[PDB]
């Protein structure tokens, strides 16, 4: 009823004797006739014989001696058998915070899937917390977000230092230093907008930090679902907001985007990948942000 | 890795639901995922879906359902073959003509080999003459032979007429009675390729009776050494051929086989032993025969 009382017959057959019987895989010595008598008298057999030095073959387990070692060979022939199969071949994932979506990712993307006309790229959308844990969890092979993962197990890449800047309605105050640019001290009056409402640490707590980070803390917040519903509501005059430059694709009427002065008013972008990673799928995505880099005239990031 | 792991997989994919699923023997119902896993994340495999109604089979888990089926089956027929043994030290042997190859022979003697695991068979390929004298001499048991043998100490026994055809090209005005059928007198003003050309008196020596039984002696004539070159000529055009019915083993492009119509235009098979022979082996033989034909539809011989 069971493989396993398939190989204890062999490993007393094949080392014919009982004195020296250690020799296959994983063996020891008390149970080495309850696993053969359930075998032998269930359905109705009786094999070897008990048992002189050395092992002579009997005329029924004999026979049983001989289609065992088939039998057995079966199963290990048509399991790595059964592995000479893959569907849509090699496929590579690609987390991704969303607000990447407004830079030069789908661009990079769209070259990495040329390069590659091989393999199948699927794209989620994920926060860093859920990359470092698909990373990790074998689910995703590379992951782009906003902010740094603590975790020796992950490898992360500063692939570019972006510029934070001020969404503001038109006819604001604010408005009149466009060309210029305001510092972060400006802002702290202003009722402000963070964004995404959804699974910390995000784009809201970031800019909080930034705040902090400059020994500013604005107490008239509002947290919003998303980046284009704070630059409605703001394009509403419903306040202000601070937004990464790439989203300057979104332009609504009576919309302004105003540069802070302050050195380290900066969002970074990373790519983190597995610890020890060799693919050379990811290498040549890298390689790809670092084509489209060289294109835009930004810096390219080392190997 | 063990026969349970494929006793519980069968168990969900012939029942095609987790509603009910219990037609086997001795299963469970909360340890359905634990016992299935084992198989898969060790060596490294992915099967079925889980898990909408009803569930189908995914393309890779479906390559492994057959040999589940046919591994399962070597364990289930392991039971009911080991009690046939009879133990080696008894060899069968037994002569055949080569001709005999493309008929019902091989399927006989594979089947024969099952019933006597036991058993250790030798086949050897030889003219019914050398087989009489290889019978009388003791160095085979049974021969299988067209020919007809004058020998006291031979004992024959005729198992089927078989009916001959004409081997044509396809272009030829005969192909033209493909489904009719032409008599031995349509062939005399045609070339006839004869096989094969060995020790006689050989199928060669048949066919040349046939025709003159039925009064006809034809002399475009020519000898080849086997049928493969006999019927392949005959694709290439240098004229046609007569071949047992179950020589249509053999296709080949623009090869075609006329029936013939002449009720006598047969040749028969025959099985030989010696006289006195009384063994349950040979008798075991011959009773395979009658199975094998019961099967196929074609008269049995007697007792």
């Amino acid at each position: 009823m069971e493989l396993r009382h398939l190989r204890y017959f062999v490993a007393v057959v094949e080392e014919q004797s009982f004195t020296k019987a250690a020799d296959k895989l994983c063996i020891a010595q008390p149970p080495l006739s309850r696993q053969i008598q359930n075998l032998e008298e269930e359905l109705g057999i009786q094999l070897l014989e008990r048992g002189s030095r050395p092992v002579k073959t009997t005329p029924e387990g004999h026979f049983f001696y001989q289609y065992a070692i088939k039998l057995l060979s079966n199963v290990d022939q048509m399991v790595s058998m059964t592995k000479r199969i893959a569907s849509v071949e090699k496929t590579i994932r690609i987390g991704f915070v969303g607000s990447l979506l407004f830079g030069l990712l789908p661009r990079i993307i769209h070259l990495y899937r040329q390069a590659h006309p091989n393999l199948r790229i699927e794209l989620y959308e994920m926060g860093t917390k859920a990359q470092t844990e698909a990373l990790k969890e074998g689910r995703i092979d590379a992951g782009f977000g906003r902010l740094k993962i603590s975790d020796p197990a992950i490898k992360r890449t500063l692939l570019r230092n972006e510029r934070l800047m001020v969404a503001v309605h038109a006819s604001h105050p604010l408005n009149q230093m466009k060309d210029k640019g305001v510092h972060l001290n400006d802002l702290i009056d202003e009722k402000i907008l963070l964004y995404p409402s959804s699974p910390k640490p995000n784009f809201s707590t970031h800019v909080m930090n930034i705040f902090s980070d400059h020994g500013l803390e604005p107490t008239k917040i509002n947290e919003v679902r998303k980046v284009q519903l704070a630059l409605g509501l703001v394009a509403a005059g419903e306040g202000i907001s601070l937004v990464p430059a790439s989203t300057q694709s979104i332009q609504l009427f009576n919309l302004s985007y105003v540069p802070l002065l302050d050195p380290d008013a900066i969002t970074p972008i990373y790519i983190a990948v597995r610890n020890m990673e060799e693919s050379t799928y990811i290498y040549s995505l890298y390689e790809t942000i670092r084509q489209i880099y060289a294109y835009e005239g930004f810096t390219e990031p080392p190997n």
